[PDB]
């Protein structure tokens, strides 16, 4: 170890773990200006998870975390009058949840409010 040794019978390093040095060109990076990773544009992927014959959940992925949450999904209510809401999924990463088959209504909800892009509409209704 040779690490920290100034307490009476502790020694957690892993206090000192927030994630430090997570962004650096020269330094545990790499990145092409002409080799990118794939032509996707960044789409914003729909897909719907109907649990029985309409318990439907339509999700949003792709979506920016920095987008209004509120104004997000509580708009949605106001748009159409469905049950909307946010969940941060762990396959995905960030995505809402809204109730019944939105597929048709969530892509025209990104782009009547201007959440998504016309181009990122990426709908997979399973």
């Amino acid at each position: 170890m040779r690490g920290s040794h100034h307490h009476h019978h502790h020694t957690d390093p892993m206090s000192a773990i927030q994630n430090l040095h997570s962004f650096d060109p020269f330094a545990d990076a790499s990145k092409g200006d002409d080799l990118l990773p794939a032509g996707t544009e960044d789409y914003i992927h729909i897909r719907i998870q109907q649990r029985n014959g309409r318990k439907t959940l339509t999700t949003v992925q792709g979506i920016a975390d920095d987008y209004d949450k509120k104004k997000l999904v509580k708009a949605f209510k106001k748009k159409f009058a469905c049950n909307g809401t946010v969940i941060e999924h762990p396959e995905y990463g960030e995505v809402i949840q809204l109730q019944g088959d939105q597929r048709k209504n969530i892509c025209q909800f990104l782009v009547e409010i201007g959440l998504a892009k016309d181009d990122q509409l990426k709908v997979h209704g399973f």
